[PDB]
């Protein structure tokens, strides 16, 4: 039994099927309160929000599913007919996603690909019938960034005016991907400061009288 496992548990037993907004927030209580885990969370979430109502995009790819937290906010506020595209490497994680996307009631919106993000890049035009991206979600391995936005070039993805959004580039950290981007002409960057996710951590003191021998 997995953490993964328990968030979805919670999630079925007190979320709203079909109510993405309540999804959240079962996700968000379990972990502050219950098991720290890597979901963006809400402070982060609301600036998410906030970009993807601003662009509107018509297709989003996510780097990085893990429990489907960013697959589920995201989705909610896509137009009809608009696709979120999530790349898993971890197939239980994969399988995580998609229940919660069930639940949810987003699973005609969003397709999971089961893979390496650098193996599923180049098979994206051909196999999910893509031609350039609007926006990219990268929250998966940090070292993986960099490279993977370069491949994102390579195989033509970008066009003008698509928007990278980056979570964790302060901690844990994505230092070349963002000295990159923040030095090359071909990005124009910006960034929103916030609190990274789930950090009101318990600790104790413990008091102990010596009674004699
Ligand atoms: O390490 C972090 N994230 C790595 C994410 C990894 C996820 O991306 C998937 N994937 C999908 C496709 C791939 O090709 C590779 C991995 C992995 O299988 C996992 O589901 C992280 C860590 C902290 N932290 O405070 O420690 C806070 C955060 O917000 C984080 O995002
Ligand atoms: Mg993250």
């Amino acid at each position: 039994d997995t953490k993964e496992q328990r968030i979805l548990r919670y999630v079925q037993q007190n979320a709203k099927p079909g109510d993405p907004q309540s999804v959240l927030e079962a996700i968000d209580t379990y972990c502050t309160q219950k098991e720290w885990a890597m979901n963006v969370g809400d402070a982060k979430g609301q600036i998410m929000d906030a970009v993807i109502r601003e662009y509107s995009p018509s297709l989003v790819l996510e780097l990085g599913a893990y429990c489907g937290y960013s697959a589920v906010r995201m989705a909610r506020l896509l137009q009809p007919g608009a696709r979120l595209l999530t790349m898993e490497i971890n197939p239980d994680c994969a399988a995580i996603t998609q229940q919660m996307l069930n639940f949810a009631g987003l699973q005609d919106k969003v397709t999971i690909l089961n893979g390496a993000s650098q193996d599923l890049i180049p098979q994206l035009k051909k196999k999910y019938d893509v031609d350039t991206l609007d926006m990219v979600f990268l929250d998966h391995w940090k070292d993986r960034y960099l490279p993977d936005t370069l491949l994102l070039e390579k195989c033509g993805l970008l066009r003008k005016g698509t928007v990278l959004l980056a979570d964790n580039v302060i901690v844990p950290g994505t230092p070349d991907f963002l000295a990159y981007v923040r030095g090359s002409s071909s990005f124009e960057c910006t960034h929103y400061s916030s609190y990274l996710e789930y950090m009101k951590v318990v600790d104790g003191l413990e008091k102990a009288i010596y009674q004699g021998p």
